[PDB]
């Protein structure tokens, strides 16, 4: 998975990531609440004056930057809830025996001159017996308590202009100067509960980030080490620490995030700074009516134009990415994935194509994955391989070509293809795939799709175009009496089953169980499905379809003119091709994605051609 | 004064000004009227929130961005009203036979792709009867029309950039490309009216001051040379044209203006870019919340740091550069004279000093105008040469030392001088002067201030009455003085050395052998020294006056007085006539009977 953290695995990473944003999240008390609520009301164009009222004032339904107006819900008092519901209680200046400042809240203050504007949030995971198994530390981002939000700002941004402008390492030493004594009492604190350094969770976005960073930093050498095997996730972070023991997460559109190389300010750090890094995820697009606009982007990207700010939000970090952690496609993407996530107001929403533009970024390579919302959206994938998700609401799809998936969510969803329905063939599992193969052999997979849009030759000999909306059923597409046929097919069951193709060619779907597919002269297209499948081609050009956990195979007859195809499989890391994944056995070439497999019986090779091997 | 302008006099050039000014202000159609509200009632620090909110939505005395509103004033006709009360009309794309594009205000846009969010406004003046006098082209800045703000706003920023860091000539040629055709039908309506070149007023701000600089730029060769010798008035502008046409007017603490060295883009562009520029008035201070602010000068001082920008706001140029036209000290200014404007919110104003911080900018030289706001000020003057301008409410003044003068204006006013009323001499001419001379020899002349406070170990506050300084029943004696009329007078001073008052008239002011202070007022005067160490002072317009028997202990004092620029010594206004040194300030002359020339120490002789 793109969150993938240390050795903890795929699916503690993403409880370790969903802990930390939860934190993160808290340390700004819900200070972005009215701007988040504005911008989903108003979008970011002619509306933009209003979203900036909502940003300040909230409404009856949020809380903006102003305290004390009376039609305001407590959005504070919903951040406690919302970090407490994630298993969280912030713990006392009383309970660590600490002598510094706290406000009304229990956020902690900074300690020296020059970092009385620093705010950190000490947390507590508690088990049934009441017993102390986790502590959290989230450091603020620029930005303070509504009570002294533009003085506390002021002093957090003359921190941010340190770390690129002031002495050396001014961002190594933050924390060190700033939290130094209470992070002496948060060990003893730990120490007492029988706690280590492995059972301490550090996050923080922006400012806060650059705080995760300056302290893993200094976790070898301060506090004892005792903090050196900590866990440690930055959101929009400007810097990267020297240490590899930082999980840097941000939108690559957000112009703070990465801005400096690891604390150097270059060229870049007023432009485009986006070099891959390391201990970085590169590739995350926040799909946003700033991002989407032509108008907007006539101006150059810049951490000095405040409207790309947009991007750098909290909740947009915490309400988009959460979305990719409960994504069906998470655990086929990497660190370095291209991911596109729908971020658009009410009203972009209902006119915009998400879709990668590839804006003011380094060229994505590899598959492409899409984000959808709970909301009605319209999704579009590239020329590529694409990898969509439309998630609740009724979703739109349109995609340019290649290899995809093709997820509807609930809703009633509908795959537009622009073009005649004659250019395709539609073949069907009936285990809820439609599967659509373009002119060029391009195959998608898709599920949950109901209609099939079409665009036909119509009135005057084809100078006028019909748009046709075709039903997904069992027997075919159908437009009222108008059915399309699907694909000669022949259908296997969950157990083990042998299948024989017929001469003319087949699409043999040997769904779940041991399956033994017999093809003939034609062109044939194998599906083993999940489960260990044999697969023999009987000669003509065929297609062999890999999709999932598909299990160990081996394809007997496999020549020159056949082709095999990897969609949604697991492993492959942005770009690869047939060679990061292909070795000889004995005889016969072996291909491994993840724990699957599938066994090219005879075949040397030096024989294969990336023509024929499709890996998306 | 400050905006002479060619060769027009005082008072004319002060009218073009105040032109200039209002069909500027007209060009923004009060777009930033709520921004000034929320800004007096709320200030820029912990209530700078309060002050956005009124940015956008107005309150029920002014109206922000958003259009609509139906508790907000309608600002823009007042807008209107406000530039037909200065006298102009604008002139319709119909009386002018204009085929481009006007909205429903009658404003003009640009003619060419990359110019259709410029805005211009063309009026007229008209006279008792009613034919044109006068036409006024007012370039509108950064931004638009509310209706589409946000989109017209970046093709805005498009036009900046390009003047930055495009085609050299791209400020240079902005108002060609965008306004070209248009001023061309100008032209044609001017001559029809019969009104040429001269009869044409050109003003703007920011953006609209780029634009005014660029037509001058273009008006030899173009448009038939026809607004060659137009009159050119740019306000806040990046640029500077390369004639010698453009009154490029602006606050030295506002990061737009000047930001371009004259369009040319250098290291000072994003930081302090405050170099001596001869169409500038180099030295004029927005004393506004962010200026005073310890805590906002903590971050750079750029015109990429958003905030800055609250001194680039129109509102604030109208108002605070209106209160300088409006001055008693104005024609004691000039181009690059220090001008301290008293630009702070309702809240600032309560408990901080107006005073020349010298932040951000090149050094202060010469004297220093601190002006004031018609409400409740604190100002304090520095160690050097003042003048202190309160205007109406209660104002209360420090100054550092120096030679100063002090106008009250209305209201209860003091004057607060920090230290033992023993270590100061107190003199009272009957005719509203209250002279206040430090222990240094620093001579303050004020005006309407009746209240003097001082510590005494501590404050005591002493009421000015005719007969001393008061404490209650307690008087602090002014100095021995012999008092004149408004007629003319002989006035003999006792051995002990007195203050003779003139006053009025051409009066004849004989010393003593002790040490006289001798103020001859308006009239040409006689001063006759009769020995000692006497102190001569010379103020407003003064006459031609003698002073005989000066010698080397002795002292001249010109506050004040005209034709004095910034750090001016007394051989800039010296010269010999006869056996005699006459010093010559504006129409107004010192003679000193029988003083070579070469004698003189600047030391012996204060020009402020
Ligand atoms: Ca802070
Ligand atoms: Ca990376
Ligand atoms: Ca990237
Ligand atoms: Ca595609
Ligand atoms: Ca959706
Ligand atoms: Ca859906
Ligand atoms: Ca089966
Ligand atoms: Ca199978
Ligand atoms: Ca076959
Ligand atoms: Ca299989
Ligand atoms: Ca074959
Ligand atoms: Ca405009
Ligand atoms: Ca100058
Ligand atoms: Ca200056
Ligand atoms: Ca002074
Ligand atoms: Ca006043
Ligand atoms: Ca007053
Ligand atoms: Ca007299
Ligand atoms: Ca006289
Ligand atoms: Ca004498
Ligand atoms: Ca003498
Ligand atoms: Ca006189």
């Amino acid at each position: 998975g793109v969150y993938d953290y240390k050795n903890f695995g795929t699916a503690d990473s993403k409880a370790l990531f969903s802990d930390a944003m939860a934190i993160t999240l808290y340390s700004y008390h819900n200070l972005d609440n009215g701007f988040a609520a504005g911008y989903q009301h108003n979008g970011f164009g002619l509306g933009l004056p209003a979203t900036l009222v909502t940003a300040l004032l909230g409404g009856t339904d949020s809380q903006g930057v102003i305290p004390g107006i009376p039609w305001n819900p407590d959005s504070e008092k919903l951040a406690l809830d919302a970090v407490k519901k994630a298993g969280w209680t912030p713990i006392t200046a009383s309970q660590l025996g600490y002598d510094g400042k706290t406000d009304a809240r229990g956020t902690f203050f900074g300690e020296k001159a020059g970092y009385t504007t620093a705010q950190v949030e000490i947390l507590g995971k508690y088990d049934a017996q009441g017993h102390l198994t986790e502590i959290g530390i989230a450091f603020r981002g620029t930005s303070g308590p509504r009570e002294n939000l533009i003085l506390d700002s002021i002093g957090d941004v003359i921190n941010d202009l340190l770390a690129a402008f002031g002495p050396k390492d001014y961002a190594k030493n933050y924390v060190g100067e700033a939290f130094g004594n209470l992070l002496n009492d948060v060990v003893a604190f730990a120490k007492a509960n029988g706690l280590s350094g492995k059972d301490v969770l550090v996050s923080g976005h922006s400012l806060g980030g650059l705080a995760v960073n300056s302290m893993a930093d200094l976790s070898g050498g301060k506090w004892g080490g005792f903090f050196a095997d900590s866990n440690y996730i930055a959101y929009a972070s400007p810097t990267q620490s020297s240490t590899d023991k930082v999980l840097n997460v941000g939108y690559e559109n957000d112009p703070v995030f990465r801005a400096l190389d690891g604390s150097t300010f270059t060229g870049a750090s007023v432009g485009v700074h986006d070099a891959p890094k390391e201990s970085a995820t590169d590739n995350i697009v926040s799909f946003n009516d700033h991002y989407a606009s032509t108008a907007w982007n006539l101006l150059p990207f810049s951490i000095l134009n405040i409207p790309t700010w947009i991007s750098h939000l909290p909740t947009a970090y915490g309400d988009g990415m959460n979305r990719i952690i409960e994504s069906k496609f998470y655990d086929l993407t990497s660190k370095d994935s291209t991911i596109i996530v729908a971020n658009l107001s009410d009203p972009a929403r209902a006119n915009t194509w998400v879709q990668d533009l590839n804006r003011n970024a380094e060229t994505h390579k590899g598959s492409t994955f899409i984000i959808g919302s709970d909301s009605n959206d319209l999704i579009q994938g590239g020329s590529g391989n694409d990898y969509l998700e439309g998630r609740a609401g009724n979703d739109t799809f349109r995609d340019g070509g290649g290899y995809n998936v093709i997820l509807g969510g609930a809703g009633n969803n509908t795959l537009d293809l622009q073009k005649s329905v004659n250019t395709f063939d539609f073949a069907n599992d009936g285990a809820g795939n439609l599967y659509v193969r373009d002119a060029n052999g391009g195959i998608s997979i898709t599920r949950d799709i109901g209609s099939i849009v079409t665009k036909e030759p119509g009135f005057l000999w084809g100078l006028f175009k019909d748009d046709v909306t075709h039903s997904v059923t069992a027997s075919g597409l159908k437009v009222g009496s108008n059915v399309t046929q699907y694909d000669a097919s022949v259908k296997g069951t969950n157990g083990a089953d042998t299948l024989k193709a017929h001469a003319g060619g087949d699409w043999l779907f040997g769904l779940d169980g041991n399956d033994h597919l017999i093809g003939g002269v034609g062109n044939d297209v194998f599906v083993g499905g999940a489960g260990n499948d044999l697969m023999e081609s009987g000669g003509g050009a065929d297609t062999f379809l890999f999709n999932g956990a598909f299990g160990q195979d081996r394809v007997v007859g496999f020549t020159s003119n056949d082709k095999l195809v990897f969609l949604g499989v697991q492993g492959v890391l942005p770009n690869d091709d047939f060679r990061a994944h292909a070795s000889m056995v004995g005889q016969d070439t072996v291909l491994k994605f993840g724990g699957d497999s599938v066994t090219l019986v005879g075949v040397a090779l030096n024989s294969l051609s990336a023509d024929g091997i499709v890996i998306a």
